[PDB]
């Protein structure tokens, strides 16, 4: 009997509309993350054939039928799968990427012209986020030759070939007709390894959701406190440890704007159709605590992060960013420059995966300082931003860095 465990890592998968995400995911995982009437989640277990030969003993549910065995499946890990809904709601996660993902799929389809717009977007954004552990999966492959697909294959390598990329692997496959799926299996088991966690480092959770449970007429005694979702980023979160919100509420006392932290405790923590008594990295969590559901209804907590009660953790907020950009962006016609960074500029500012905007108060060499709307949490140095500008009325990805104090 396998065990019951959280997903120990996250898959981001991105692509190009219609190129097959959202079946790819389902080829996987059995789950078709669009049933819903806001993020496609899915997880599977991946387990092995010992006795079978390789990629057809890789498997993700407790059976060796696929490769000609009546024996039991060896267990490997638990892993997870985030799809969006969309171009604007993928762009959007992506700026809480580094939290979410310990690694991505690209997904191009092999019928249409490399790189399609998108393909070239969420490209760009997984460098910028720093999600670099990536495999591109060349779906479809079932609607045309050998040759085209070959053709494509070499497009692409021609492509990464001089970027960080240069070394990722194209697994071809058919989603729809679940061809060559195996290999992927075996691809997302080499290139996608479960990073080495120091599970001693301080908890760390962002928050990506937040609700009310409670119907209309629940009784008291059937009441439930406030319900955040979201992932870990760091440590270990147990059932009963106090916790913090941060920043926490905005309030205007004594003539200056501040931010109470929000202090609670949690009651349950919950993996999938799973109750845990602790949470680590890996899989989207949904944490309840003791908070008064007024405080959680509709996703009010969205960007919060989360630590211990008593975990020391700067508020800031003014912080120095030591940055690269971009040179160019794609605009909807052509090719964009993207403008050195000048004081008093608005950017949107994602540090370590919350977002907030902010002005710039000073630039020098490769640092700028800005004054942010709201304060952020800031727990270790070399925390990653993500640097956003509005261009041509659309808020772009221009550029990234690290929080310096
Ligand atoms: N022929 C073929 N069609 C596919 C394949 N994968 C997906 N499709 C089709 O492509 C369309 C879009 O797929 P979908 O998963 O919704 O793409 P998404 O927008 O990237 O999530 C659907 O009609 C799928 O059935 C494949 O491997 N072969
Ligand atoms: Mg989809």
């Amino acid at each position: 009997a396998w065990p019951k465990v959280q997903p120990e890592v996250n898959i981001g998968v991105v692509g190009h509309v219609d190129h097959g995400k959202t079946t790819l995911v389902q080829a996987i995982t059995g789950i078709w993350t669009s049933k819903h009437s806001k993020l496609g989640y899915a997880e599977t277990n991946i387990g092995v054939c010992e006795s079978c030969k390789k990629p057809e003993a890789y498997v993700t549910e407790p059976s060796c039928k696929s490769c000609g065995s009546d024996d039991e499946p060896k267990f490997l890990r638990r892993i997870s799968f985030i799809d969006a809904p969309g171009h604007e709601v993928l762009m959007a996660t992506m700026l809480s990427g580094a939290a979410l993902m310990d690694g991505a799929i690209l997904v191009v389809a092999a019928n249409e012209p490399f790189p399609q717009p998108q393909t070239r977007e969420h490209f760009v954004a997984l460098g910028i986020i720093g999600v670099k552990n990536l495999i591109i999966v060349q779906n479809k492959v079932d609607v045309v030759s050998k040759e085209e697909a070959l053709s494509q294959y070499r497009q692409i390598k021609q492509f990464t070939k001089g970027t960080w990329a240069e070394n990722v692997p194209i697994i071809p496959v058919s989603a729809l007709h679940k061809i060559n799926i195996d290999s992927l299996i075996e691809g997302i088991e080499e290139y996608i390894k479960t990073p080495y966690r120091d599970l001693s480092q301080k908890p760390v959770m962002l928050v990506i959701r937040s609700f009310d449970v409670n119907k209309p007429g629940t009784q008291f005694n059937e009441l439930k406190g406030g319900v955040i979702g979201g992932s870990i980023i760091q440590g270990l979160f147990k059932v009963d440890q106090e916790i913090k919100v941060l920043p926490g509420l905005r309030v205007e006392k004594q003539g200056k704007v501040s931010y109470e932290p929000i202090f609670t405790k949690i009651s349950s923590i919950r993996f999938g159709d799973e109750e845990f008594k602790e949470a680590k990295p890996g899989g989207l969590v949904a944490i309840g605590t003791y908070l008064d559901p007024s405080l959680t209804k509709a996703d009010n907590l969205l960007g919060s992060i989360i630590t211990l009660a008593d975990a020391e953790v700067p508020v800031l907020w003014n912080i120095r960013i030591k940055y690269n950009l971009l040179e160019r962006v794609v605009g909807a016609k052509e090719m964009l420059k993207v403008d050195p960074i000048r004081a008093k500029e608005t950017l949107m500012l994602s540090v370590g995966s919350s977002t907030t905007l902010g002005i710039v108060t000073s630039v020098k060499k490769d640092e700028i300082e800005v004054e942010l709307r709201r304060p952020v949490a800031v727990w270790s140095n070399n925390i990653r931003t993500v640097i956003s500008r509005q261009i041509a009325g659309r808020w772009r990805m221009i550029g990234w860095g690290l929080v310096e104090i």
